[PDB]
């Protein structure tokens, strides 16, 4: 199923309609709607990647000794989501029995729910302090207020992170006088002092999120709408510095707390309401829906994915212009030669940083010609991710009564998901997860360095299987400092035993820059995006993916955003099996 | 003094020796010593900036109602740094009567000690606790050990941000058995727990960096030179992450704590040994001595500063290979024209982000050829700086009795320094903040923001005079944020007044990309350094500035590289002015 053909060749003067630059899932979704949809035939609609793979952020990896995938990218979407989620479960998303399901794809794809694990087991680790996650319901259960090493607003004392982010959200819709009249009924101040509720929807965001303003009389950020603060501003702002270290920590990596757009975090933090919805995975990994969707496009003639083929420069000065406004210039990674595609559409289906390391200086990114394009390009911050993904002879975790789930910790490593046990082997794969609130830096001292962490022999895990990823093991000051890391935050009541395995990937590498993209404060996203899909008015030249969506760090940004500019530049109705009530915006 | 003309026109075809690309301070410099040694006639020797004055990182300014400078970039000096202090005060520096020093430059320039204030008025705010500096130091005159919201190992309580950095630089010298048997008589542990120092000089700094061992068996860093480790790295080893919040909390400016070369740091933080020397700023703002550089190089006929000119590209394949090496192609910004230069000898006097900003696609950048350029020039960190300046209609921190210098917070703003009253007006300064790596994203969403703090009237100032300064004002929502935290800072005892006037710098813009660099660790500094002051063998181009230099945050530092460059390639001696003492390296 995942041995999809890739072609690390070339056709030198390739003369197509579309050229989709990006083999991610924006990439292979335009694809995809293009062919099946029979707007252009196969051979007109071509893919090239400058990877060896297809998928881009989504990368799905069995290890020796572990009979399960793990995720050095995307891990899991939400049943809300409706464009992944019906391509994996098919339709319609009322039919609750996946038997009566009709699918979309011919791949074989399980869904099965992702293990978010136990509160009471999993750890917070916060200014050297043991908690449970749940240490703060516990209290409020015995009408007490849990103390921590944070010096919180005497109002916030006893909150969780979680309980804490639902006040100040609540807090800033209701002083917006309008918001409260308008969509009080669906902002809810429950009974106990900590129970704050949403039933916002997408829809009702869109009309929110230009509108609303922070009304706080001796605010420095009064009277502004919430859309031009930084939501670390907004934060120190709502519950002081103390406040904003507790909840930057305490929530995690998947808590987004980096100074970006207020109005774009705050239904990132409580959801797009329907709250029947839970977190799935693919059993045969989650990169699954990437090779579901790149099979539909290659099983109609003439389809090809260009794999290890990197997009440098495209010019509407070429010879051809009378059958083809574009060309592009390629470069074959395995001949180190430039060769030339003819083209009328071009699909950059690719993030900000990739869109920065193409040709600045063509008629398309000049900065002399284009300075809105490149304002707008300038719009998302990128986030740095790193995934380390760690083999254990056994899963020592057990010990505490962990089956699933992530603990939390201000240690630099921040986060650690326990993925799974291998029931023959019991071999089990950890996840470290790092990247904001500075822990960058940290690591990048250690990842950088040269010498590499050696793999060693488990059940059903030999040298000469192992031996195939030396290339892809973390380095051993790395994996050193963070078993260190992993001893300090579980304490001393559990031996760590060394791991035997390794898989490190760096998502600041080129071409990606970044595990997921941020809207800046001050920015109108609303308009931002509409333009991103067609920046210039005379020119047949898209952007999508995850960047620019407005579900940024998910695969459905790069659907939607993909879906919106099809429906708007390629002629394509909406997709039989996609629900009319989905809501994609203007 | 500081109308040095500039000349914002171009020269088609000026055929010249020596091009150097920067009007910073080791640009000057350069220029000056060729042309005052008489190595070249001063028309053949030019200097080229893009911006539209010369100082580069020195930029003084004078605001209305206050009759002094302040500093948007560079302060103060040290006088054991002998180029900058001897080219400011005469030489030789052993006379220690001022009247007879023998000056280097003609332009007046009136040394000043930089005023550092009163421990016992300047305030330390962590974790919502105030404490005066002192405050470790009268809790051990007491025989106690202050407690702080930090949980420091139990070793390293009561210990001062001072104390703890002067303990572990101590503990990881004397760990080396080789450092220990060296240099262990330089290396000093006092009577009291507190009490460690150090009489390393320079040059021993200089056989121990590429040397010393980390000793530390249960270290994920053991037996791993110290050199190759990043300072975060190393201080959560010696003191764990609380240690580390608190070193780079309390730290303030004066520390780096960054995660940067740990060889480097060291030195960095207990200084090269040479006391009895003190910090020193000029009356006539610290940009003078960039002035005084320069008009001694333009005091010769043909010596010209082309401003608001800058290098695009340069290449060795132009029509006057037979006369000069290089043809060099400017773009005069005020008729965004290209014209060319043709020289042989090229003096790239810039910092990291300058050099990534030229063309990387000619012989010199080409990664195809010189990926070990490209390598040395990733070399050094490029740390974040802003300035903030704001004047009040008189000086509210006298209310706490505080004369000058730095109070230190882990609030945002970080840091803010006391600056000057003027006696006429009481109108008074401060400069609010240079922000930092950890909180550039908290103030970048402020900076960025399109509302301008609006001038106001203050004694001898008036709105016409104000209204000169709109397009350098902070924005309302920094100025706003920067006095809600300095209320916080100070606390309620002090009323502070709106401020009347601001000027705001942002040195991450382009070409700087940065207010001063730090080595990363794992590279050896003692080979990139020479390396990078003439990079090719078979080119006569040179890169010199503060940015590869081994005194980073300092204008001695571009000063030296700059000397070191014109002894090797130039065929210039030591100044005459310049003691033989003077430590330069190989
Ligand atoms: C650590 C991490 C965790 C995540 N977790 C989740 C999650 O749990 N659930 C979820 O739904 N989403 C998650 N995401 C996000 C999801 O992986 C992405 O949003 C999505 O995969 C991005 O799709 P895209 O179309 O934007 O392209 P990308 O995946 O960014 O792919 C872009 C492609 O363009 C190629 N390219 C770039 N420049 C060139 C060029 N010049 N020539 C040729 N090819 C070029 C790249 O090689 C790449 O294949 C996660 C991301 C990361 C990093
Ligand atoms: C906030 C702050 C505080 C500081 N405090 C102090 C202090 O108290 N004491 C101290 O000694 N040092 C201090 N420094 C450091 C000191 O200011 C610098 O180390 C020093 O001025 C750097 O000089 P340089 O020669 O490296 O060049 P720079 O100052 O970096 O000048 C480089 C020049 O190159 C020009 N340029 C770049 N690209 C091009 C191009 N393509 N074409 C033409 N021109 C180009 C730029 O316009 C610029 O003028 C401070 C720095 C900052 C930011
Ligand atoms: N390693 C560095 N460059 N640190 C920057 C510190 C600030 C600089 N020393 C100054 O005097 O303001």
């Amino acid at each position: 199923n995942k041995n999809t053909p890739l072609n690390s060749g070339k056709h030198p003067d390739l003369k197509i309609e579309v050229a989709i630059i990006g083999a991610g899932t924006s990439g292979l979704y335009t694809a995809y709607r293009l062919v099946t949809d029979k707007k252009f035939k196969a051979h007109d609609v071509q893919i090239f990647d400058m990877n060896n793979k297809l998928g881009g952020r989504l990368e799905s990896v069995i290890m020796p000794g572990m009979n399960f995938w793990g995720e050095l990218g995307g891990m899991r979407y939400l049943t809300s989501q409706q464009i992944v989620t019906t391509l994996i479960e098919g339709y319609p998303l009322s039919e609750k029995d996946p038997n009566k399901r009709t699918p979309v794809l011919k791949d074989k794809m399980t869904p099965v729910p992702f293990p978010m694990g136990d509160p009471s087991k999993l750890l917070m680790y916060l200014r050297k302090e043991r908690f449970k996650q749940n240490a703060w319901n516990e209290a409020q259960k015995k009408g007490e207020k849990l103390p921590t090493r944070y010096y919180l607003n005497e109002n916030d004392l006893g909150f969780s992170s979680d309980q804490l982010f639902n006040k100040i959200i609540y807090d800033v819709l209701m002083a917006d006088p309008w918001v409260a009249e308008t969509y009080g009924s669906k902002i809810i101040k429950g009974s106990s002092v900590y129970d704050y509720s949403f039933k916002l929807t997408s829809r009702d965001w869109d009309d929110i999120k230009p509108k609303l303003v922070y009304n706080f009389p001796n605010s420095p950020y009064d009277q502004r709408k919430v859309n031009d603060i930084g939501f670390w501003n907004l934060i120190k702002d709502q519950v002081s510095q103390e406040g904003y270290e507790f909840l930057a920590n305490a929530g995690g990596y998947y808590s987004n707390t980096i100074n970006w757009n207020s109005a774009e975090a705050f239904p990132y933090m409580v959801g797009d309401f329907s709250a029947g919805t839970i977190y799935k995975t693919i059993e045969e990994g989650y990169d699954s829906i990437a090779y579901a969707v790149a099979n539909s496009y290659m099983e109609h003639e003439g389809a090809c994915i260009w794999s290890e083929n990197k997009l440098l420069t495209f010019t509407k000065d070429h010879p051809l212009t009378n059958t083809h406004k574009y060309e592009l210039t390629f470069l074959n990674l395995k001949t180190n030669t430039q060769w030339k595609v003819y083209a009328n559409s071009i699909v950059l289906a690719m993030p900000r940083k990739s869109l920065e390391l193409l040709d600045q200086n063509n008629f398309f990114f000049n900065i002399n010609k284009n300075s809105v394009l490149n304002n707008n390009i300038r719009s998302v911050i990128m986030e740095p991710a790193f995934a380390i993904l760690m083999g254990f002879e056994y899963p020592w975790w057990k010990e505490l009564g962990i089956d699933s789930g992530h603990s939390i910790t201000d240690l630099p490593m921040r986060q650690c998901y326990y993925f799974g046990t291998d029931p023959e082997t019991n071999n089990s794969m950890l996840l470290g997860s790092y990247g904001d609130m500075e822990t960058e830096t940290f690591w990048k001292a250690l990842s950088d360095d040269k010498v590499l962490f050696e793999v060693k022999a488990a059940k059903s895990a030999s040298l000469r299987e192992l031996h195939q990823l030396d290339d892809v093991q973390a380095t051993k000051l790395m994996v050193g400092e963070l078993m260190n890391q992993l001893r300090e935050l579980h304490g001393d009541t559990v031996t760590i035993p060394e791991p035997y395995v390794t898989y490190f990937k760096d998502w600041t590498d080129e071409p990606f820059g970044a595990g997921y993209h941020a809207w800046k404060a001050g920015f109108s996203v609303e308009n931002v995006m509409p333009y991103m899909r067609k920046p210039l008015t005379d020119e047949q030249i898209h952007i999508c993916g995850e960047a620019y969506s407005d579900q940024q760090g998910w695969v459905e940004g790069a659907f939607c955003e993909a879906e919106k500019m099809l429906q708007e530049y390629f002629g394509l109705d909406r997709p039989y099996w996609l629900s009319p009530d989905y809501y994609l915006g203007w």
